[PDB]
């Protein structure tokens, strides 16, 4: 079968199946492997997740090897990344601004690299954010990801994490990157704090105060300029919100954002952290 790779430790579930650590047997190179059981509903947006990995080249965008299939089971082969998400990182204890100035910026360089390639993700939490073992920052999980062409200006999918979601997406309203912008807002958040705004609620009731509230703001004992990224993702008006480019030269980046080899300390944090139970 796919026997160019080795299974290691399950490192992962989503809905779609689950995630692999495993070896190219070819280069010996550690490998992150999406297993698909293709017997049923989903498969529309298991395509989707691999023909825009498969269109995506940029080193924070997680990279794409191939698909394979054994049977019924489907392996998607990409880049491992071995400091995991950016979500069990926080576990331990809070960031620092630094920190998350830092893995923002990759991330924004990251949104930045899709929204040129005309690509939304359509689905930025702290959680599809992976780090690898180094500190480099990369996106994940493109399952839901959307694409705009130059007749599709916009899309209207009901798609991403509730928590997360944009008002516009939420309501169907004709959307584009900006909403990425959004995510990314409620991901500094997260970052911040270790919990999206309305976190303890259920996403229904989410799904509603979303749209009907003002944007969540940042509140505690954190810098301007971090309040004011916020608070400037954060818009209901999606034309508002500034372009991921536009948010790299923003203040907060700009003054607290160091190396990204200064992560290999969040990732031993966690390390530390994961074997004391």
């Amino acid at each position: 079968p796919e026997e160019l790779f080795t299974k290691l430790e399950k490192i992962g579930k989503g809905s779609f199946g689950e995630v692999f650590k495993g070896i190219d047997n070819r280069t010996q190179k550690v490998v992150a492997i999406k297993i698909i059981d293709l017997e049923e509903d989903e498969i529309e947006d298991i395509q989707q997740e691999i023909t825009v990995l498969s269109q995506c080249d940029s080193p924070y965008v997680t990279k794409y090897y191939g698909s394979y299939l054994k049977d019924t089971k489907l392996w998607i082969i990409m880049e491992y990344l071995g400091g995991g998400s950016a979500l069990d990182l926080l576990e331990p204890g809070p960031l620092d601004e630094t920190q998350i100035a830092t893995i923002l910026r990759e991330i924004l360089k990251g949104l930045d690299y899709l929204h040129s390639e005309k690509k939304i993700h359509r689905d930025i939490k702290a959680a599809n954010v992976l780090l690898s073992e180094h500190g480099e920052v990369k996106l994940a999980d493109f399952g839901v990801a959307g694409q705009l062409t130059d007749t599709q200006i916009k899309r209207n999918t009901f798609v991403g994490t509730p928590f997360w979601m944009a008002p516009e997406v939420i309501k169907q309203s004709a959307y584009d990157s900006k909403a990425d912008i959004w995510s990314l807002g409620i991901t500094a958040i997260e970052l911040a704090r270790g919990e999206p705004p309305h976190s303890e609620l259920h996403p229904m009731k989410v799904l509603f105060l979303i749209p009907k509230n003002n944007p969540p703001t940042l509140e505690g004992n954190y810098s301007k300029p971090l309040k004011e990224f916020v608070e400037a993702c954060l818009n209901k008006e999606p034309s508002f919100r500034p372009t991921a480019k536009e948010l790299l030269k923003h203040k907060f980046i700009l003054r607290n954002a160091k190396k990204t080899s200064y992560l290999t300390e969040l990732i031993d944090r966690y390390k530390r952290w994961k074997a004391e139970q």
